[PDB]
């Protein structure tokens, strides 16, 4: 795990330096209090001007030992309702596949702007839940009413 929390303590330090405005990224507490730099609790704003705009999406970036050689894994916390979004949570998406566009140079902020810009623009081509994905194929006007009310939900306090 060296090599990864090499890595994990490099982002930490780019991103306290500087994030994009409302996105929230920080390492989770061990069990006795100490830094647990291999699961990330962070949140994504939906975008301005989209059915998205008033949403804060929590998530959980989960690193593997062999991080960078492999991206995290991506999971909503809760679920999210959207075509590329798994059941679990787990975010679809080719820059978080190690066979697809990850490369181990990619950053948490590349990450977490990526996961926004598909909030809004789902990939038609690579389903991940059939309910999200079935709405939004068939039934445009629907899916877009069901992500506005979503986005009231996670509304912050």
């Amino acid at each position: 795990s060296g090599i990864a929390l090499s890595r994990l303590a490099q982002e930490r330090k780019a991103w306290r330096k500087d994030h994009p405005f409302g996105f929230v990224a920080v390492p989770t507490k061990n069990p006795d209090g100490t830094m647990n730099l291999m699961n990330w609790e962070c949140a994504i704003p939906g975008k301005k001007g989209t059915p998205w705009e008033g949403g804060l999406f929590k998530l959980r970036m989960l690193f593997k030992d062999d991080y960078p050689s492999s991206p995290p894994k991506c999971k909503f916390e809760p679920p999210l309702f959207h075509p590329n979004v798994y059941p679990s949570g787990t975010v679809e998406l080719s820059i978080l596949e190690e066979d697809k566009d990850w490369r181990p140079a990619i950053t948490i902020k590349q990450i977490l702007l990526g996961i926004q810009e598909l909030l809004n623009e789902p990939n038609i081509q690579d389903p991940a839940q059939a309910e999200a994905y079935t709405i939004y194929c068939q039934n445009r006007v629907e899916y877009e009413k069901r992500v506005r009310a979503q986005a009231k939900k996670f509304a912050p306090s």
